[PDB]
């Protein structure tokens, strides 16, 4: 019986940008996808990838599960995705180069969590700038739906019922960007806040975690915020995982699953491995009493869980 599974997990393909979604019995790892090839030696980043588990060691690889071909009105950049069930069906929200305008979230939708998704057809949140990357998404104990998003400006929408729909007259709503709530930092409002924003509540406390950008330093690392709100204010946590052994960019996933608590994270540890070919990793946590988290060091691997 295999017991534990040594990172990274997936060793054929190379990918980045992990965000897991439990749903029932079996946990679903999305993920962007480096492609083997590189066009022009640089991120060459076309399609998204689902591995799912029920017991952390024993992994299923499902393939693409959606791409920009399957978008009528996207050029470019398979950008980092979060899938979220709702009411029986999937939606996966997909950070993407609009053709001919700037970055925009597309919203793919299927009855399973392994797709094929189909794009709705127009995007779901398209300002014309080049702000909105990278989207988190989470359904609130009293029903709200919420989608953050941005680098190098946090933002937010409030998601619709239906979830490929958002309030309008609410609107799309700035983070202050502060010391207080995102630290001292080296990226572009002054702060630590970079990108990779993912947005979670756990025990009445919410929590931002984001790549982050230190004073003086070219390297992300992975940092949190919290607070009371689902809106806010937020207040800067710490640091959740250093810049040690990673490659320029790392992206946070947290999930809990089977009372087990994850961080997934990218490297480029893999055989081949780069800033341009990353790998997907994790490493279990536990939080303090207090809802804190104390820095959670790049690990080997998970043991498996029942
Ligand atoms: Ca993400």
């Amino acid at each position: 019986e295999k017991t534990f599974h040594k990172n990274p997990i997936i060793k054929d393909i190379y990918t980045a940008d992990p965000a897991p979604m439990v749903y029932g019995d079996t946990l679903y790892l999305y993920t962007t996808h480096d492609e083997d090839e590189l066009v022009n030696d640089f991120y060459t980043m076309n399609d998204w990838r689902c591995f799912s588990t029920k017991d952390m060691v024993n992994w299923t690889d499902h393939g693409a599960i959606f791409s920009l071909d399957d978008i009528g009105w996207a050029d470019a950049r398979a950008w980092a995705p979060q899938a979220v069930e709702r009411n029986g069906k999937f939606y996966l929200y997909c950070p993407v180069h609009k053709r001919n305008g700037g970055m925009a979230i597309a919203v793919g939708i299927s009855d399973s969590p392994t797709g094929p998704f189909k794009d709705l057809g127009y995007p779901l949140v398209d300002e014309g700038d080049w702000n909105d990357i990278d989207p988190t998404v989470f359904i609130d104990d009293d029903g709200q739906a919420y989608l953050y998003f941005g680098n190098p400006e946090l933002r937010y929408v409030l998601l619709n019922e239906n979830m490929i729909t958002y309030d309008k007259e609410v609107g799309i709503v700035k983070v202050p960007m502060t010391e207080e709530a995102f630290a001292k930092g080296s990226h572009d409002t002054g702060t630590s806040y970079g990108e990779g924003p993912w947005f979670y509540k756990r025990n009445d406390l919410y929590y931002m975690v984001y790549a982050a950008f230190g004073v003086g330093k070219q390297n992300e690392h992975l940092a949190y915020s919290t607070s009371d709100s689902p809106t806010g204010p937020w207040k800067y946590g710490g640091v959740l995982m250093t810049e040690e052994g990673g490659v320029f960019t790392n992206h946070p996933g947290i999930a809990d699953f089977k009372g087990h608590s994850y961080l997934f994270y990218h490297t480029g540890d893999l055989p081949g491995g780069s800033l341009f070919h990353r790998s997907v990793c994790v490493a279990e946590f536990t939080y303090n009493e207090d809802g804190t988290i104390n820095p959670i060091p790049k690990c080997d691997g998970v043991e498996k869980i029942n």
